[PDB]
């Protein structure tokens, strides 16, 4: 007999919906643990200035529940990380979560045992307990990663990673440096530059950006949305990126230059990254002519913008447009400011960081207050590799994980009976709450069948797990995805195996794969009692 019917592991999006579901919904006896000292996730620990979703405010919320989709309100097109915490935590509130989430709780070790089949899950504070049921939502981008940079641990002033930016941390009147030039360096960038002294880019690789169009929200406007929220919703999640926005379905080669130059004006105008990269035209991603036109349509907006032609030079991507895509509020704009300097690691790459700040190869010494690393994540599978998670036969993960992480349906895991994940590897790349939706809705159905039924345990079979990777092998490379390097396929932390680790497919795709298996018996499942 467990201790508890399930344990849940994270307190973001993900954990809050499972326990909701869990507890309230089923009737279960459910505990979360959160390693941080408050709920939210990414939105408890990204507290740097700039920190805010892409996915307008409109959509970048939950949609289950009607009552609060009519009365919480947002003032702003795009929400700050401060907006997406407080509705988090009034989520916590409102079902009355608080009292089931103890925070700062790490999980050091869950292992299953096969002859009780039940979890033990292991607390860095030494204490353990056993439930039938295992959710891991610890974050496709959660675990930061922090480079060996030489030097790094001589810096005597404040060195912080965006994911772990204190709170106390007033950056004003400072000299201050960023190292990465991503999602999260880039919006920091535009909010530092205000604030500090000096602010030092060190950029290794430039990225493509487009305005967010970010501003205020008009009242009425809101009052429409959620007049018209259960139509907004249905188009969110029969889409492919669940952005809110109507992807196009026109081939970009199809139409005249005039016209492929309107359509990307008209989407630059109305701001978002991936209104961009899918809102103009269906092949941006999958026809390399159609990703040069619109790669070169950003360039020539940053020659436009930035007044230094070397600057201009040094901001260019040359690249493909195959990035999670960017964008920000006047960020190219930036670097017209007086206090904003920007290095090239390609030009002069960094040689040692030192107790004043960063030396780069020309001898020049950058002298800090504050050193940033915006270096991003060892995304999807870290916070799994990092854990002592073994299933049946005492392995590892890691030992099933050795040509890069694997899942079927993105939701469970071969060898690892009664163990669900949220966002585990090969699942949605799309606006992340319906996903986790899909997912948590899902992953109750399936518990709740086991209690209903009697099962001991749910588990997808080995051949079905390598089915569902090779479909999403085969999907990714229908895609210029592939030929980027960024950390979506792990090539971003030396020695991390490059993979898939997504199903491309979309969201009206990945909601019919889990429909489908579920109406056919769970295909792939050995369901045992
Ligand atoms: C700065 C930033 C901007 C973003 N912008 C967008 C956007 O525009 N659109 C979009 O859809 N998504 C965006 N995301 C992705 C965002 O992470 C997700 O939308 C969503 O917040 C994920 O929720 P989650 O619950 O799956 O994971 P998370 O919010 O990452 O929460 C996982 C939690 O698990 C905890 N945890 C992990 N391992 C352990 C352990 N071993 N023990 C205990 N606790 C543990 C972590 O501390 C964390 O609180 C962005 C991410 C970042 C970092
Ligand atoms: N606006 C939002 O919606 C938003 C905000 C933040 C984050 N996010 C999400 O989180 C993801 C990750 O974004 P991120 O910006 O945190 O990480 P990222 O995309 O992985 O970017 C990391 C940056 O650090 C650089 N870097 C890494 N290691 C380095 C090293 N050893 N030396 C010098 N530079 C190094 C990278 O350069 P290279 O390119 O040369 O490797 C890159 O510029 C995004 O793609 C998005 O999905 C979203
Ligand atoms: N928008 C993002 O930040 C994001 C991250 C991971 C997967 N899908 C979307």
């Amino acid at each position: 007999t467990p201790d508890l019917d399930a344990i849940v592991i994270g307190a973001g999006f993900g954990g809050i919906y499972m326990l909701h579901k869990l507890r309230n919904d089923l009737g279960l006896s459910v505990r979360v643990f959160e390693k941080g000292g408050g709920v939210g996730g990414t939105w408890y620990w990204n507290k740097y200035p700039g920190a805010k979703s892409d996915t307008e405010g409109f959509v970048y919320r939950y949609s289950f529940d009607k009552e609060l989709l009519r009365e919480y309100d947002w003032t702003t097109r795009y929400l700050d990380q401060p907006d997406v915490l407080a509705y988090l935590e009034h989520v916590v509130e409102r079902y009355d979560l608080a009292r089931d989430i103890q925070l700062n709780t790490e999980v050091t070790d869950a292992i299953f045992d096969e002859e009780t089949e039940l979890w033990r899950v292991t607390t860095a504070g030494g204490e353990t307990l056993t439930a039938r049921f295992l959710v891991t939502a610890l974050g496709l981008l959660s675990r930061s990663n922090i480079p060996d940079i030489p030097g790094r641990d001589s810096f005597a002033g404040r060195l912080v990673h965006t994911n772990a930016w204190p709170e106390d941390l007033d950056i004003t009147g400072k000299r201050v440096g960023v190292i990465g030039t991503g999602s999260t360096g880039t919006q920091f960038i535009v909010a530092a530059a205000k604030m500090a002294e000096q602010l030092t880019v060190f950029q290794r690789t430039p990225q493509y950006c487009v305005p967010s169009g970010n501003g205020p929200m008009d009242p009425d406007e809101v009052a429409r949305i959620k007049q018209n929220f259960d139509s907004i919703w249905d188009q969110v999640r029969s889409s492919t990126v669940a952005f809110g926005f109507e992807e196009s379905t026109v081939e970009a080669m199809s139409v005249s230059e005039s016209e492929r130059q309107r359509v990307f004006q008209q989407a630059w105008d109305k701001g978002n990254g991936f209104r961009f990269m899918f809102g103009t035209f269906c092949d941006i991603a999958t026809n390399p002519e159609a990703n040069a036109a619109a790669a070169a349509f950003i360039r020539s907006k940053i020659a436009e913008i930035v007044k230094d032609p070397e600057t201009a030079r040094k901001l260019t991507p040359t690249d493909l447009y195959a990035k999670r895509p960017l964008c920000n509020e006047g960020y190219y704009e930036t670097y017209n400011r007086d206090n904003v300097s920007l290095v090239s690691l390609k030009e002069t790459p960094i040689e040692e960081i030192v107790p004043q700040g960063v030396r780069t190869s020309d001898g020049v010494v950058h002298e800090l207050d504050v050193l940033v690393f915006a270096t991003g994540f060892d995304a999807v599978d870290g916070n799994y590799r990092a854990m002592n998670l073994r299933g049946r036969d005492g392995r590892h993960i890691n030992e099933h994980w050795t040509e890069g992480p694997t899942s079927y349906l993105g939701v469970t895991k071969a060898g690892f009976p009664n163990m669900f994940m949220i966002l585990g590897p090969n699942g949605p790349f799309t606006n992340l709450p319906p996903s986790i939706e899909a997912q948590v809705e899902w992953i109750s159905d399936l518990i709740d069948k086991a209690t209903r039924e009697g099962l001991t345990t749910v588990e997808p079979t080995a051949d079905a797990e390598r089915e569902w990777t090779e479909t999403c092998a085969e999907i990714a490379n229908m895609t210029l995805f592939p030929k980027a390097d960024s950390w979506i396929f792990g090539a971003n932390i030396p020695g991390k195996r490059h993979a898939v680790m997504f199903y491309l497919g979309g969201l009206g795709n990945y909601r019919r794969q889990l429909a489908d298996v579920a109406d056919g018996g769970y295909r792939g499942f050995q369901l045992r009692g």
